[PDB]
């Protein structure tokens, strides 16, 4: 009797599994809404510089028209290479944004200090695959942290919280290029014994200069005493996968819960009902960048509801004038929802007029909503690259291109308003008076930004 | 000099054998119609019972528009791991007709008896992997076996006839779940020293208890016994395959041959010109389900020219009327075609009426082909699953749902006459003097089907 | 701490280079144009006979609309079965034209003597896959070879010019089915200690009878010491691939340069924006076959230029009238254009008077520049096979049909003037007066092409 061989299947169970984390894919939480949970980790947050840039100069006529499929295959095979790393490492990628990735590694607090010296090996092994002007910075953080989960019936959304959260993200930009840097309480719980450090000025985080094993260290044979505590580490049988959710068996009640947190058009690719080549474009869109500003963003409890609140409004209201919530993330300051009008299949000319007067309602509403203390929103219009980035086992669609981080930086630097770009506001239908010309202000990480606009809206 | 990969090539040819048995695929037989032909073996029928009601549950909000992508998932999930123990235990796979499957293992009636034990083997760990409110039940018959092929230049189809085929149907219709139940012919033909049974209450079929081998025996030896008789079992250098058929060459000829027995839509998504998404839909249909009686239903060559008679008409009536034949089977008591009209194309309003009087049209010259004694036919209309069932390397395009169910039920409990049920009579733009409202009765398999009435026709 | 499997990456750079050779894909040169240069090296041309008039009979009804899926496939199966071969032994495949292909041994001048050995062996188990009424001819020829690459700034296309190539060709024009023959400088350079030949009449070309290998001779250690001398051969961890081709990682600067070899259609498709079916079909073309004849065609510093100025013209006004260039090489006497007008995605009427204007407008264009003695352009129109040909990891779209043959033999055999046949004439919506009526030529390969017509042009 034979044993023939099994195919791998690929069923779209498992295409959905690519776009999650393991924290969502073996989650099995309630549906609820918010729902909060509470653990401990290690964070790391790892940054590619240089291809915004590169967005740019792939639009040129060098590329043929083919700069989008360029674009995306040239940044993928770079990505795809830490995403291994990550996963090799035993760490769980929560999300990409833009050319950048933030992964986790749960685990008890007793284990803190060992799985801080797994995730500073992966991270040195990650800037070494980076000795194309492309530089990768990493900020990692450690302790407790918090997930939210949001939504309504037909879709979700996740998020974590708290100070490891805000200080993994204030590590990465102290970093320089190629810098390794530890928040202070990563460096408070890390094996001191082993990681030599070099003091950052003005700041208590740490930059990593290198590994110390004392003598008798074996990496591997520590790596294998960390991974009991890694729950879905591939092991046995599994142990040629890079995830377990390679393995992900047909569920309806699974798939159903699954499929609320990717966009619809995804799910259609995924059911082979539009081809693979039609989501990876350099198109003119308008970025709505939504931030809101809390009193106290390291504190589920509080910030849950709100968030809750806000996204149902959100949501209907970006259906409305056809936008779509792309990301949403924490910043420093605030819960921050990237969402894009124009992309694949909703257009228009209005496009402008529409992302104006939907940015003002949802900055009039969340004004309004209960333990938000400041709205802010940044809108800008230029071509963007919109894709699927990361690793065949684990990516997202995502979206990059100079005209993003505008919007973020705008966002960031006129808080309490809605701002604009200067094409936004020529190319809106809208009267000159429904505007108010704003100083220049210099802005991190943006060249010229052009004149800048709030949109003050219809009457005062 | 280098020895590298042959990666597996999955030519057309192999893609279509993929939708049909070996029965067909190795045949190598007369392009003749009706061509009949005579061996013996042993047949299976195998019923999964549950998906039905799942399909009426798959259109519901909860699956958010994705119900045929899910329904065909957890389907072929289930139905995959069926399909590769009956070809690993040797058998040929003929048909599937919706959540059911009738293999075959053809052999020298000398071997009948040791053959007759490895199904049994197979029926008991299919029973197995099924310990989703999904049971399994297993009519299994042995003896003489006909087969017709019937067809135009362009068309083709094939059924197998006799008793042992009108046994392997009531053995099944009689299993209740989880039982496997043995033809009478196939417990006198059985390895009795081997084989514990159970009387079935006023029948001579009898159900399996359990095997029970003697003391030297070994299932491994004996089943590489009997694979001397197994003419496509893969074998040496192929044993890591499933099916022979996989290892098919490009041969125009017997492609031309075989792509006869293969819908023109299917042939489009294995040719790459349309998505592989599209076949998998929950649609609204109207069924057409056509039985044709004869005096002595086990005897081709009486049968076999009706049916090409009948084939030869019901086929140009269908183009007309804008239907197709999905699957043709011998019942009980006749010869069936399921007939869908509104599937993957062919579409419209009055998609109704069409369907009653292509209906009529079939009924009146059925009705007057020589030994075609009865002609009933059901007609029934609402929302079906349709898509592609079964495994990657055996697999068919088949209809599944509520309506397909009360449509054959309708054509048997009202015998000699076209019936249609409420949907399509109020539906239809036909007058209601063409229709009688009849008597209700009770149906097996059929909860509540509202209204039913003759299609009495123009005239009367 | 695991390694798992690494899926072989499928990216787009592969993708391209699977459609050219070693001598592109590898070769870094200027992307000046016209680009010139020398090496030395043996050439094999193989010829499968009997698919051009395939062609014609999968247009029947026989084969149901699915002609050109079944020509595509059988005519894969045998051409990869030869494009194998050519790989294993250590060559380059360099272009596809029909149901035949040069291929390419570069090596240092030393080394032809032994590499002539391994390509004849070659050619002799090539002749064995084929013992379908299908025969191969190969020619065989040795000796310097020059490249030319030209082009735009978004097109490029390359050719191989001298005696060497001439060589090759006379050499294959010569052979009987299933003969192997030497160019006379191919067996002037053998070892003539192994290859045992026959002389051919009226011809210092030879024919190989076999192979003849000394006593202590074993061919698996001789080819192993050839591989010394050939820079691709994949060896080590990838000896198991067709093509170090196969292993070729994103570069954009490198995708860049290859694109500009690939027609945009088939970008489109390896950008999996358009289903690969659509590109195999049988449809009805104009094929407009342009010859420019040079006093010395081995000559690749005078031709270069002359190439080069007639491609800038072409292309121009193939662009204005909708035609392609679908293929170009030389011939035994000329640089020769296979131009198509109709195929997939441009399409009209008037086709015919565009494909005639167009090639009036090439013929006056091309006869004033200098270098060029004469040109001559044949144009016929019919159903033709289009499709990609050869094998996964090495293949190009090309053309076959009786009217690419016509064309091509038209151009040959009225040299100096534009030719049409009976289609385009009666076609076309030109006045008869434009066309002279030409006396019937007797015309190697052509049952009978109809009348024949010179397209005079509007005056005179
Ligand atoms: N896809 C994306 N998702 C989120 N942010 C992005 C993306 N592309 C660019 N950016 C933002 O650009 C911002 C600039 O400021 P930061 O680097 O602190 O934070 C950065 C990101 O939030
Ligand atoms: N693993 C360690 N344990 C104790 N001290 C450390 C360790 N690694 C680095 N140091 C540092 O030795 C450093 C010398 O450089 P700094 O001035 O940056 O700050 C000093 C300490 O922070
Ligand atoms: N795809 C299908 N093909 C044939 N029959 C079907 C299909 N789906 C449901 N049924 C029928 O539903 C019928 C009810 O009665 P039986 O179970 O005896 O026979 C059953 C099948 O013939
Ligand atoms: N393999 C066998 N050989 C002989 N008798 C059998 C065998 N298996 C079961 N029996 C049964 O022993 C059974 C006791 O249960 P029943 O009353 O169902 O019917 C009886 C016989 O049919
Ligand atoms: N795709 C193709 N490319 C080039 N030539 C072709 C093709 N199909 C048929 N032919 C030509 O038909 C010609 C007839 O003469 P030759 O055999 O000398 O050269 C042959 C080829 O050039
Ligand atoms: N390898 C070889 N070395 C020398 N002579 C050869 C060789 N192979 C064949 N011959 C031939 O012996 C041949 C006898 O046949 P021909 O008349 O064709 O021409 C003669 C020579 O060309």
């Amino acid at each position: 009797m034979n044993t023939p061989k099994e195919e791998f299947q690929d069923w779209p169970i498992v295409r959905i599994a690519a776009h999650l984390p393991d924290l969502i894919v073996y989650g099995h939480f309630s549906p609820e809404r918010p729902f909060m949970d509470y653990f401990d980790g290690v964070l790391m947050f790892v940054d590619i510089s240089g291809f915004t840039a590169m967005t740019e100069k792939f639009s040129s006529a060098m590329y043929m028209d083919r700069g989008a499929e360029q674009l995306v295959e040239i940044l993928n095979y770079h990505i795809s290479a830490i995403v291994e790393k990550v996963l090799i490492f035993g760490g769980d990628i929560l999300k990409f944004a833009g050319d950048a990735l933030l992964a986790l590694w749960r685990v008890e607090r007793k284990q803190l200090k060992n799985i801080i010296t797994v995730v500073i090996k992966c991270s040195l092994e990650i800037h070494g695959l980076f000795e194309l002007d492309i530089r990768v910075k990493i900020g990692l953080a450690a302790g407790h942290i918090s997930m939210l989960v949001f939504g309504d019936e037909t879709h979700s959304h996740f998020l974590v919280i708290g100070q490891a959260v805000d200080d993994v993200r204030l590590a990465q930009n102290m970093a320089q290029m190629n810098d390794v840097i530890l928040s202070p309480n990563c460096w408070q719980l890390c094996d001191r014994s082993m990681i030599e450090i070099e003091s950052v000025p003005d700041q208590r985080a740490v930059k990593v200069n290198f590994l110390k094993p004392p003598p008798n260290f074996n990496f591997d044979e520590f790596f294998t005493k960390c991974t009991t505590f890694m729950h879905y580490y591939p092991s046995g049988e599994h142990k040629n996968l890079l995830r377990l959710a390679c393995t992900l068996k047909p569920d309806p009640e699974l798939e159903m819960s699954l499929q609320k947190y990717v966009m619809e058009s995804i799910l259609k690719q995924i059911d082979n009902k539009q081809l693979q080549g039609y989501l990876s474009e350099l198109r003119p869109v308008t970025i709505v960048f939504v931030n809101l500003m809390f009193e106290d963003q390291d504190k589920a409890e509080e910030i849950g509801p709100a968030i809750q609140d806000a996204y149902m409004h959100i949501t209907s209201v970006l259906k409305i004038f056809q936008g779509q919530i792309n990301k949403v993330f924490m910043f420093d300051k605030g819960c921050s929802f990237l969402c894009v009008f124009g992309f694949p299949g909703e257009k228009v000319p209005d496009e402008l007029t529409h992302a104006l007067e939907c940015a003002m309602d949802i900055f009039d509403f969340c004004s309004q909503v209960h333990k938000i203390q400041t709205v802010s929103i940044g809108v800008a219009s230029g071509i963007v690259f919109c894709g699927i980035v990361g690793h065949t086992v684990r990516h997202e669609y995502t979206v990059i291109g100079q005209k993003v981080n505008l919007a973020a930086r705008m966002m960031m630097y006129y808080p309490g308003i809605v701002t604009c770009d200067s094409v936004t506001y020529n190319g809106s239908n809208l009267p000159a008076y429904f505007f108010k010309e704003l100083p220049k202000k210099v802005m991190k990480g943006v060249a010229d930004s052009g004149p800048l606009y709030q949109y003050w809206g219809r009457t005062e």
